[PDB]
């Protein structure tokens, strides 16, 4: 299963762990429960660089089902409105 989402916003990782954060609103996930069972799942975002960065849903945002994912590559984008695919990893 891959869930389709819209990156509402990005956050520049100023931390030691340079993992580019994003406020994703999954079109299928509009409940807190459906979002909370996605903690750890692998999000595939398409960077403007023409690369598919892999990320991890670290925590959800409210009851809206909007998930917040940190991407290992930590590469910028500012592609506000771009689409992701949340791979139901389940480790």
């Amino acid at each position: 299963m891959r869930i389709k989402g819209v990156v509402l916003s990005y956050r520049r990782s100023k931390e030691n762990q340079h993992n580019n954060v994003m406020i994703i609103k999954p079109l299928d996930v509009n409940s807190r429960e459906e979002a909370s069972k996605l903690i750890g799942r692998l999000v595939l975002w398409k960077s403007p660089s023409g690369k598919i960065l892999k990320g991890k849903i670290v925590r959800v945002h409210g009851t809206k089902g909007a998930v917040r994912a940190r991407f290992e590559k930590g590469l910028p984008g500012q592609a506000l409105g771009d689409y992701v695919e949340i791979v139901l990893e389940h480790h």
